[PDB]
């Protein structure tokens, strides 16, 4: 379900396969590293920073199935646990750099909560700027002071 | 010898090196899924849904013979053994399917003796339509009812 966006031979963010589209945060630069994927149409969505375009059907099987649900506690990602509260997605600050755009923020049970755009530095931890899904439709936390990741 | 004929990054149907040429059925589409054969310039041919071309120097060695003689008896090819008969080549009906043209029927001794292009659907077992060679020149036989490959 996650594909990696490169550039330059570079991994800038990640690309996401959720409920029957392809995701991918509209900032990232660079193409999806899978073909199938790769010549795809996107449309883009510059108020959601959003990406999406539709799962070729021999990848359909691949999706995983987003969530509006998320209350207060921890969330999982790639470097670690994500804590959530009041509202905002938090990690002890240093676990989280330029170049970890894309990459989901999943719960416990693989749903997909939110994914990482970049956060603001804001002492020992770090407020994540995040897109997320709202009662159907999507959104966008960003942080007062956030860095693009 | 096999090559695959790649399109949207998607194998449609496969190209061969037989004799001194290289073959590849008219209506496959994409582009020979190898650097040296696909800069190559092709000579279409509706008449035989062939396009030949010839095989670089270096890939010669690489090429697969063939040869007229073609007794009635069984022939070699990926999927298992064909039957030679009455002027036919047959196969156990399921044994072929779509995406299989372009492969070789060898003989015992490996010489080529027909290139596959499709099959019609006779019951129990499949008459395929095959690119065959005569006293000499190439030759199509296309039993009623063929579903091409």
């Amino acid at each position: 379900c996650i594909f990696e966006v490169k550039h330059e031979g570079k991994v800038m963010g990640y690309a996401c396969l959720v409920g029957d589209k392809v995701m991918k945060p509209a900032h990232v630069k660079g193409t999806i590293d899978n073909a199938d994927l790769a010549k795809l149409a996107f449309k883009r969505s510059s108020k959601y920073d959003l990406e999406c375009a539709q799962i070729p059907v021999h990848m359909k099987s691949d999706a995983s199935k987003f969530t509006h649900e998320k209350p207060e506690g921890y969330y999982n990602w790639h470097h670690g646990a994500v804590q959530y509260s009041g509202g905002r997605f938090t990690i002890p600050t240093g676990a989280g750099k330029p170049g970890d755009s894309g990459r989901p923020i999943f719960d416990n049970k693989g749903r997909v909560v939110a994914i990482v755009l970049g956060g603001a530095n804001e002492g020992a931890r770090t407020a994540l700027s995040v897109v997320t899904w709202n009662k159907d439709i999507v959104t966008k936390i960003t942080p007062e002071g956030a860095e693009e990741w």
